[PDB]
């Protein structure tokens, strides 16, 4: 039986998906500073699935974290391309630090998925916090990049007339702008012109903008983010329960060949990362894009390390 | 082959469930006065399922309605415990009238599910509008009472230690207070003491209050409502596509034995209601509750009829 804790439950799109899709016998806790959160859980408790759900508010996440196997951290303010980002970094960084300290004290053996942006940096914050607490397990800390994958699947399927559900695009690197690297060259049976590669890559890297613009500045990609986080969360749960062949791309502390943290295909298992898989063969376009974004990625990482260690 | 229009999409909980659960090849339109609505659709469009989704704002629902086979109307303000009923009515009545007139003009052959409260009254509004337009088909107009059913299922499964997914409680009558009549006497394999019947019935008739109170007045049962409406909507779509044995309780214009509109078990089919099923044998408690609700139910209905016919 598995327990998932969602810190920063917000409006509860992620919570809704977990309540309806977690296996029978699971438990789900929701925590958010918003005082409505216990009632968000009560709302969901009326849905007749065999998933016990409880909600918590105030400043202490500990009750939601007790016995958690998976912790999904989506607290903070949501990424919104075009928003004046004044103060947003310092705010989310402080939130992640605070929440991960509580995880370290309460459920240090949990798999931890950082959704809170910017993921490239916030994962590094989390790692440093866990290290300072002496409980860091590189195999159990993930930046959730799944949104980039599902966006790529949708766009590729649309361009090439495939069933959206049957397309699976590997996406490596990081979770922001030029650090997002969709491996279009690896999609079987489909071939792209150089122009299509260039156009699709940019669309995927700036997909959030389509949403913000269609909302006339009024919001962001909250529902698809929820869906993406649910996919990742459920993959972790299946793997932790012993299902085999569970593969997801995610941002983890790997061998450090490209950067300290880097998103690559991962076989998940009973202890988190079972195997970090090869990124495979890259086209020239891909190899160049990879090299081109390393300076930005390394800076993102350094920024997070400094937040905790300086 | 099936298009669902959700008028009053709000935050998009219902939209999310439809986007992820509608059969491949479906279409989904969202309409809401909130200017972010086109972008709520764009957000959902990034999820790789074979359901085309488009969103609309402004004052005209027509674009969302073109070619719709199912129309789910959840526009207006949400009902809350202790709220002035005149305020609810004075907002929602005019909204339902306006929206249903547009349905009558654009997609008169659609199945129409009224979620907007108070359902007992708003369905009668809808019927009168459809009649005035000369397109009323009593087999295609439904008040969505499914939330009462899934609440009953959850509470019964908890009390009796049953698998929540295996409990199905028939709920008849209407959608508010004493008009909500769970037929606990008909639940296979389980038996209830008179006290349990009385307690469960009361809990089901006031369930929304649990949520509002746990939210300290800060909101209502939006997520479970979404789930309930998704269940109903998917049942309609499956029946319209020719799936057999699809049974749901809903508030429809029937034989008039109890009231002009009444919620009873319905076999759904290719033209909406295939068969109105008899309510079966009632316990003494149920027979008394049924008689006790008729004055309230008939008044709810009359209020809606008069709103359009005066």
């Amino acid at each position: 039986s598995m327990k998932v804790a969602n810190l920063g439950a917000g409006i509860g799109a992620l919570a809704l998906l977990l309540k309806t899709q977690l296996p029978s016998g699971s438990e789900l806790s929701l925590y958010d500073i918003a005082p409505v959160t216990p009632g968000v859980a009560v709302d969901l408790s009326h849905i007749p699935t065999a998933v016990k759900i409880k909600g918590f508010s105030g400043e202490d996440a500990t009750p939601a974290l007790e016995g958690a196997d998976v912790v999904l951290i989506s607290a903070g303010v949501a990424r919104k391309p075009g928003m004046d980002r004044s103060d947003l970094f310092n705010v989310n960084a402080g939130i992640v630090k605070n929440l991960v300290q509580q995880v370290a004290k309460t459920c240090p053996k949990a798999c931890i998925g950082i959704i809170t942006n910017p993921v490239n940096t916030t994962v590094a914050i989390a790692a440093e916090v866990l290290k300072k607490a002496g409980v860091y397990d590189k195999n159990k800390l993930f930046g959730v990049t799944t949104l980039d994958i599902i966006r790529s699947n949708t766009f590729v399927a649309e361009l090439k007339g495939k069933q959206p559900g049957e397309v699976e695009v590997p996406v490596i690197g990081g979770h922001s702008g030029v650090t997002i690297l969709p491996l279009l060259s690896q999609v079987p049976g489909v071939s792209f012109t150089e122009q299509e590669v260039a156009d699709l890559t940019k669309r995927i890297q700036n997909a959030g903008t389509e949403v913000v613009e269609a909302k006339a500045g009024g919001g962001s990609a909250t529902l698809s983010m929820g869906q993406a986080a649910a996919r990742f969360g459920l993959s972790l749960v299946r793997a932790l329960q012993g299902e085999q062949g569970v593969v997801e791309c995610a941002y983890v502390e790997g061998d450090g060949q490209y950067a300290r943290f880097f998103s690559q295909p991962l076989l998940l298992g009973k202890n988190g990362v079972e195997e970090r898989k090869s990124i495979g063969t890259l086209s020239a376009f891909e190899q160049n894009a990879l090299e081109g974004m390393l300076d930005t990625l390394k800076k993102d990482i350094a920024l997070g390390e400094e937040f905790v260690n300086k």
